[PDB]
């Protein structure tokens, strides 16, 4: 009955929403077991990743932006692509990087 | 082209192929859509 009661109470005090918001914040999915990382392996994956996102079509906003960027980093020249993922001690600055 | 850019040439006809695969996805959408129009459609662009 308190429950109830509240219940009744909190739906008086508050305007209802019909939209529940987000609370993952991080969405991902997983099939297989996951390795750990690398930074070849980072290279190897984003390129497999752009060229994934360059087969879709956008509907949204951030679904243009998602495609743009991507884009963009099948754009990059082999020196910026070598600079990207390079130590700052051998790290030289690039007309992207 | 998404897969020929994932793979890494070795011979010279290989890195044609990469360049010419690049070629292909850095082309502008005005660019594709007169790519593959009919003549009747087509109009002169910067590329195509």
């Amino acid at each position: 009955e308190c429950f109830n009661s509240n219940e009744a109470n909190h739906c008086q005090r508050y305007p209802m929403s019909r939209k529940p918001r987000n609370f993952l914040l991080i969405q991902c999915s997983l099939i297989t077991s996951y390795k750990p990382a690398t930074t070849l392996s980072d290279q190897i994956d984003s390129r497999r990743a752009c060229s994934y996102i360059l087969n879709l079509i956008p509907d949204t906003p951030a679904s243009y932006l998602i495609h743009d960027m991507a884009y963009r980093y099948i754009n990059l020249t082999r020196e910026d692509m070598i600079n990207y993922y390079a130590p700052r001690i051998q790290f030289k600055q690039t007309q992207n990087v």
